[PDB]
């Protein structure tokens, strides 16, 4: 777990990444993973089991939970991290492949593919930010929700588990994601400026 | 239980009552009592115990039953019979009192008090008919009712016991009451005509 080994691993052995991309982006990425790990099973572990509705209708609990939580926040963030990390993984594999072929026997190609990688990383961050806004308007969760989907008769009151703690972690993850967007834009601008 | 004894009892030993008042009104009165007796404990016995609402809210069953049944049909008819029978009871007691005092020792007074008795009997019938319409619009009861009174959350579905059988007896009692109103009006008109 040598510091130089961890730095080499996270940097992806890329010769075009700048200081922000090799230090700040990696740290924020680690921060999001650690927050997600400590908050996934602990806070969102009983999201559905503890979800109850004030009714005697069989199946109203499950249908109301599905109505109000089409996809859990933890899974949404997990997908966001995987999708955001994919272009970095592709660049790392491409660099390793180039090292392999040159050992068996370019700089502009590496520069261009890195820039495209950062652009796609920024694009994925923006898309997931918009999707999160679309599914869950606002940032705070409420204790009581009004559910009227079939088979629930009329409108029933359903209660969410730990809405305040989930709100706190939602703010943390959203703030970290916003910082990643800002750093990615700065990285793109810095690369373009240095290219001239 | 001699027929002449029952006839003397029901007639009230009144010398001004006509054939309709001494035969038809008494028979319909007996009919209402018999219908009420067979339908009071059997049909309306479990009106509240069998009344259930699709909710987990404690106390919603009792509050919803009170909201939709301010007073049961059986008790409403029981009060109607007592109130309708009161002027007949007063006349019978007054006749007995006059017999008592004359034995110890008028016809116009008996005629007038009988006419007033029939008028009040008609008035009570009309008032209870209007009250029944006011509390229970229409004649048929429904299986499912929508209740939203506190503490029930939002609107809950509550289910009535034997709404069809109660509807049948409601029609019977209402029809008998309407016949009593018609006979009372006929009695008043006949007495006035014979008075001239
Ligand atoms: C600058 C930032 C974005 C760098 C992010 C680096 C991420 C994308 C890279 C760094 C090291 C990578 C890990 C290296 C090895 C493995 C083992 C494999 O069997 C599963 C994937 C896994 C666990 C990789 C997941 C992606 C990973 C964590
Ligand atoms: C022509 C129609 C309206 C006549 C109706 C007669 C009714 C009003 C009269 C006839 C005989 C009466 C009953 C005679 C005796 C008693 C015993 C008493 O301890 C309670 C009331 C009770 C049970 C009376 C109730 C009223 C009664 C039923």
């Amino acid at each position: 777990m040598n510091w130089t080994g961890l730095y080499t691993l996270l940097s992806g052995v890329n010769r075009h990444s700048t200081a922000i991309g090799r230090v700040w982006l990696s740290v924020i990425f680690i921060f999001r993973i650690m927050v997600l790990v400590v908050a996934a099973e602990s806070v969102w572990g009983d999201e559905k089991s503890s979800f109850i509705c004030n009714t005697l209708q069989p199946g109203c609990n499950s249908v109301c939970y599905d109505q109000f939580f089409p996809i859990s926040h933890v899974r949404l963030w997990s997908l966001q991290l995987i999708l955001v990390s994919t272009p970095a993984l592709l660049v790392a594999m491409h660099v390793a492949h180039q090292q392999h072929i040159e050992k068996k026997m370019i700089s502009g190609t590496l520069w261009w593919t890195y820039v495209i990688s950062v652009v796609f990383r920024l694009l994925f961050e923006a898309v997931f930010m918009y999707v999160f806004y679309l599914l869950y308007p606002g940032y705070a969760m409420v204790r009581l929700v009004k559910c009227d989907v079939y088979p629930c008769p009329n409108t029933v009151d359903c209660f969410v588990s730990r809405p305040t703690e989930k709100t706190v972690f939602t703010v943390f993850m959203l703030a970290a994601s916003g910082i990643c967007i800002i750093l990615n834009v700065a990285e793109v601008v810095y690369l373009i400026i240095r290219a001239c």
